[PDB]
């Protein structure tokens, strides 16, 4: 990883299991996909055009995700009708996954805490999500960003090479 | 790979098969042919004189072989006439086998796309290819291209160092 | 140039053009136009917001340009009818406007030549386009080019580091 060997970085795990799903029969209704976050340390062996040939990239999410994912991470949650769910979306521009749900985390977290502590009503107000953007931070850098679109419009280059 | 080790690039494995290959009688039928793709990291242990004697390079597929490979990779497909096979090629000048397939391999998934779109006449258009051809890429770079014919006119330098 | 000295690539006749272009009134008509070749090695100084602020890339011709520039530079040969001016342009796709230039300089040498060896009429015909088609070369390679169009999309984020 990083600077690497001083080869390639195939393993006999790596070619068995490229070996292996060459056998079977292209008639099969078996699907596999693969996953992974740094797409220029692994070999182009399974690359190769018959084995992984079409190349799908995974862009930051937008808008109409933005929201979804807000109105999905609380949904057994009894969040009251004060807050707005796109106006977070709106704040929200360069932010990923991880980061949309550690905000709700944080908002979820710091309503629980005075919840307790007002028995000494049990509902997420618009503050409680307002706390949770001040402490918000970025997940992703910018040059790592670049570096991932500039291989989606060339990557076809990089087979055999 | 790529580097290399501080020594040369042999292996329990192919010394194996170097010295089996020498044991059989001239007179056998039996005929082993080796390929590959980057000719300047293999041992000459191999290449030794009364191994692997005659060279072969394989150069970019010229026009009488680009119009054959479209009309091989699409025999079982009911293309229609209004599209010439041999103006496909004429554009195609610097692409490889690779390029080749993969232009005809998008032609036919847009075309079987709208095909199950009108549902809502099977047959591939004109169009159908000229979308792919915007589409194209090239498999190889430009400077592995003489690094490959240099090595096809002096290649016997090669043996013994 | 290449690899570099251990700090930037400025100098005392380009801080003093650098300022000098900058004591001039916006409402002057005075035009400056840069050109380069190798756009990441030249100060971001004069790439400052208020000196050079629009980038215009220059991509490789097209085939509107490609049929123009071979009817421009035989603009005073006595070129016959028999060729044609779009089909040459047909197979050049991957070639620059030197290579361009060069096909049709080779085509009228030899024609020049066997001009004065059947002294021993005087017009291009097809076969002389025909021997420069073979002998063409590539000025430019591939890896260069993605390079040139990865900084075109991305060119904002270079200023100021
Ligand atoms: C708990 C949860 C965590 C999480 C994360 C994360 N970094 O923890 C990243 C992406 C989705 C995530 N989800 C999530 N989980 C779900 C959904 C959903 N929204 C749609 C979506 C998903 C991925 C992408 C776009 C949009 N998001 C949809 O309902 C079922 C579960
Ligand atoms: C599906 C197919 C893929 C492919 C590829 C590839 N990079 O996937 C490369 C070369 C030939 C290929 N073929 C292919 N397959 C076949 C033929 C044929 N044409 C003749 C030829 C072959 C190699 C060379 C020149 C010309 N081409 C001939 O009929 C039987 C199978
Ligand atoms: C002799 C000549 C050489 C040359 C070269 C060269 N590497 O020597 C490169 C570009 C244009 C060139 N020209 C050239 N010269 C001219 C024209 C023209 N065509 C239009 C054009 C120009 C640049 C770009 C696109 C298209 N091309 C137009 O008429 C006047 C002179």
């Amino acid at each position: 990883g990083n600077i690497g060997d001083g080869g390639g970085a195939a393993d006999r795990v790596i070619n068995q299991i490229l070996t292996e799903m060459d056998g079977m029969s292209t008639k099969k209704n078996v699907f596999i996909i693969g996953a992974t976050n740094r797409p220029d340390i692994i070999d182009p062996a399974i690359l190769r055009p018959g084995r992984l040939d079409q190349l799908i990239y995974i862009p930051l999410p937008d808008e109409k995700s933005r929201v979804a994912i807000l109105k999905a991470n609380l949904r057994k949650s009894p969040v009251a009708k004060d807050v707005d769910l796109e106006f977070l979306a709106k704040m929200t521009n360069g932010f990923s996954g991880a980061d949309l749900t550690e905000i709700c985390q944080r908002a979820c977290k710091l309503a629980i805490r005075e919840s307790i502590e007002s028995e000494i009503v049990p509902e997420i107000r618009r503050d409680h999500f307002e706390e949770a953007m001040r402490f918000a931070r970025r997940s992703v850098s910018d040059n790592d960003i670049r570096k991932y679109e500039m291989f989606a419009q060339t990557l076809q280059q990089s087979r055999g090479f």
